[PDB]
């Protein structure tokens, strides 16, 4: 029904990582062979799905856990460069159907900034997509978070290039996995652990002043915001009426509602619920919500049959389906972009 | 306006723990002197609040982190016994206004079962309230979860006594605190960390078959369900359409919506949002929602002015305000119970 | 997937009225030949639809405008008796699958009470369904409303038998049609005029004290309550804060929300909207909402595919789909009634 | 809290009509002496209210029933001209705080079009506000509707000037009053009759092709859309799936959702319900919703304390409170317009 939709939590993997791809698919797919074919394909199967379901344009990104799983910084940086080079070449086949997010090693802020700059300047990438914290340390058991002053040089690069950063989840690993998840392993991923990671990281950016030092920074969360809109009232209450009387205001200058109006976006990836969408329109606003799919972990059919048929006023179907993203990513014409 | 309300996430502390109380207050209270007085008081300040705001009956419970902070099992068990004996004596002063939940050391399933039984049979306590996992190990860095077969003896005691179990949060400690929370410490507690703990534990009970082995067991979550209602669609989708095709169905026989209809309850503690309440009525149903306050971390005025004045149909205001709890806790007569 | 659902705004017509049936189908059906077959059939097509869509029990009623279109009181009364005798015979073919509402001439309160009593006592009918006001006067241009003291004997009969009254719509006629609807005739029926009639009549019962004189009276409206839940706040405000300080309190002793908690029910007939259902759960409460179809003006497929697949908590799906009506109509077991 | 709000369903009356003002107040006010002073006051009481409640700009309109109550066309036209001349002079006192809608005699399309043009071109009025149908005929028992081709010249003037038309309610009179309302007179006005008139007229414009012949025409409804959003699903279903197979497609070329996205606006006048606002945000979209009060039938305190404190994302509070109206009415700066 609606044509020219934009999706932007849409993953690919390098052909040479088939064994890693099959392992991940053994956790999160019920048809691993199709999953492998679909996550590797760019220009045939993905285009067929999009043509069947009114998706004009997709911004592609590297699969989780991706480069954030790599704790050797030399190996991680080389892989990020190789991935960005590769997808830049694949999207040349269909530039009116595909863009790309930068894939980054996040071991070092300046290095990440320089690779993001190369991606935007050399290839016209639309932003960065990063799978939560960067694994680091001896067995990759440490975690690099980006909500501190060391990362100001990276966030300033984001706003100077004026591109958003998509904070995608990754799986729990090492000590955190063994202590919290190994004994309830079915909760790993979309059921719970993914949202716990992303919400921690983004609310860390909030409470550590990232959006105060970088008020134009745009951060995107999938899965209708990784629980955060559910607690909008409760977070705001415990910030404004409690923690900001105790020290939080020193590093957090606006309300959580301000940051959702000015800095934070949510997408519909993997959360095809009109009831939850309506609640998010109340708590976050339709201007800040973007359609997305989470392919190939989710199907085009599921996401698009939901969104195309959901009961929704026409103004917001148009905005969430494509017009919000057209403005955010400064998109020129693409297939059915005005249909 | 509505009288005879029942609240059941209402904390007290022992006078002799003032030093620990003042530390906890330094994290979660903006008026430490009033907090110390209010968390210790049972029969004067608490009654005055309840009289001003139409609260007929309160089921009291021990503050967090409580006994779950105590990793020496002998010390933890002695403190639980002391607390239960203490509160039983305190609530005899005003039995038409107060009941109590059992406070438990959860180091050993049979020990916890025996102390719950003593509380119910000797004192007429209404169930148990436990602050998430039990700290254990030589310096308290281990965590005891209850979503496994060792705890069958305990859960069968809950269903044999036919009393509910309230899974309350507690703070992150030790390794988990240092790795995830120390660099974003303003998120500890109500903003984020509390719900991450309780939702993990309760969904662990779901996916490890606790409610299949104990289909009559009632589990209560505060704070409108610790994010879980937001992801009801997404959890159900990733169970029924994904993980249940990969092995989860072998230890998880019903849908997440079944378990919320049959086993799980949520309360309004610390989440005084009509918009979110309405969304929870859609996702879990008004029959499964209980009024509560979270005093003295929240005020009677905030909780009761909100709920008394919220826009709500008369049927559900009556159920959520008192009639759901009257049925669940078999409370037929107390102050203003028929007002 | 839900089985054993109950539908209760489900119409039939006498075979001898083929022309009036075809005229009415010319306004409200896109397939007149199927409509004629379906509205006259009781025991084959209707059962086939129900078996395919998990409907265990249907309470049948006479099509609109039905007896309310007949302004000759002798002819009106004879037709009502004919219809009730007819449908009582028809449902004995499949008594486990069907009940019936009484069809009444509403020219005279005593006469209507006596025929309602005959239907319930002799045939075990479940209540009455009436298509808004009774046409009367020499050319049928008068309207008999039931919201006055003349009808106390009729409303007392409903409460004595403890059976509900379904206020179904009918078309505008005569002077009202000419002045308001003739020049915008596409609005006649479901788009607007139907709800305008029913809401006027039921809110007249409210404001003329019918539910004060008969506080056990149960009144059912289809189509999610004929606009009334949308204005629950506005009606309550203009009653309690305005009209009840100017004279309304003399004949209206409770609030509009009280009457929806105690007296008024709404059904999902012809309004297969989860968004509007959720709003109705907020403003009226799931305890007061009944599944229904509006067959054969709506299809089993539309109503049942919607309800079976709607995002809804399991508690309220069970209540709205059957358990509310099972209690309201004191039903014995029927096909799949506890499936 | 929010400053610079815009309200635009705000009524005044001429001092020389105090008798008629007091009669109207006897129906819809509980404090007649205050009502009389407030409905005639422009620059003192009205300004003090707005200063205390963060209202920067108000578009004023003549009270109901106003000129639509006058069935003598010479008398009606003279009064419209007098009222427009009067209010243009009155708003000169505080031009940064007030604008005005044109008041019109709607007996004749060209005459009304010419007076609207005079008001816009000579006085800078912002549009027209008309109280539903125009009384006409020998005793005023006829009604002039505007949903027909005779009114094309008027609607073309609206779009040529690019100003909106506010369809305000009026009381039922004459035969309609006697047949439908006299026996349930407490439903007259806000409880029911008002919405029945406006929804009929605007959905008449929809189904008689007014918005097809004049696709730039902007129509405003108060009271969150006079029931129409509640039935958006049902109207759309009975248009697209029923009536448009029987002839409606010949005079109605878009869906009802298209007309709410392109032509129709709703305001919050007299409907201070966050639950209903949230539902209207789903069904109509926050871009199409305007704050308003309905003063002095509603109080600034009721409307503004509600809206200032309602739980709502910051994006939509800004748009609904002022930014939607700033763009629709092409406003220059006014008090607190960018605060
Ligand atoms: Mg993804
Ligand atoms: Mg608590
Ligand atoms: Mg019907
Ligand atoms: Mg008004």
């Amino acid at each position: 029904h609606m044509l020219g939709k934009i999706a932007l939590e849409e993953a690919f993997a390098l052909p040479r990582f088939e064994e890693k791809t099959r392992w991940w698919a053994s956790l999160f797919s019920t048809d691993a062979e199709t999953h492998v074919k679909e996550i590797t394909d760019i220009n045939k199967i993905r285009i067929e799905h999009a043509d069947k379901h009114g998706v004009g344009y997709q911004i592609l990104s590297y699969t989780a856990p991706g480069v954030q799983d790599i704790w050797d910084p030399v190996e991680a940086q080389a892989l990020a460069v190789e991935i960005n080079d590769y997808i830049a070449e694949q999207v040349r086949v269909n530039p009116d159907r595909f863009g790309a997010f930068a894939t980054l090693s996040m071991h070092n802020p300046k290095e990440a900034a320089d690779e993001l700059r190369r991606c935007v300047e050399k290839y016209g990438f639309k932003g960065a997509l990063v799978n939560d914290t960067q694994r680091a340390g001896p067995d990759g058991d440490d975690m690099i978070f980006y909500d501190n002053a060391d990362w100001d040089i990276f966030w300033q690069t984001c706003t100077e290039l004026d591109v958003p950063f998509y904070m995608h989840p990754r799986n729990p690993t090492g000590t955190i996995y063994e202590k919290l998840w190994a004994d309830r392993k079915w909760l790993v991923g979309p059921p719970l652990s993914f949202a716990h990671g992303v919400s921690l990281h983004v609310l860390g950016m909030v409470t550590n002043g990232v959006f105060d030092r970088h008020p134009k920074l745009q951060i995107i969360m999938g899965h209708l915001g990784e629980h955060v809109p559910f607690d909008m009232w409760r977070i705001n209450h415990w910030f404004e009426d409690r923690k900001k009387l105790l020290g939080l205001a020193e590093t957090c200058k606006k309300t959580i509602r301000d940051y959702f109006a000015e800095n934070i976006w949510i997408t519909t990836s993997g959360h095809f619920s009109t009831t939850t969408l309506n609640f998010c329109m109340a708590e976050v606003g339709s201007d800040r919500i973007l359609f997305s799919i989470d392919y190939p972990y989710e199907t085009f059919s599921d996401a698009c049959e939901w969104f195309d048929n959901a009961e929704l006023n026409g103004t917001d179907r148009l905005k969430i389906g494509r017009e919000n993203a057209k403005k955010l990513f400064k998109l020129d014409s693409y297939k059915d972009s005005s249909a």
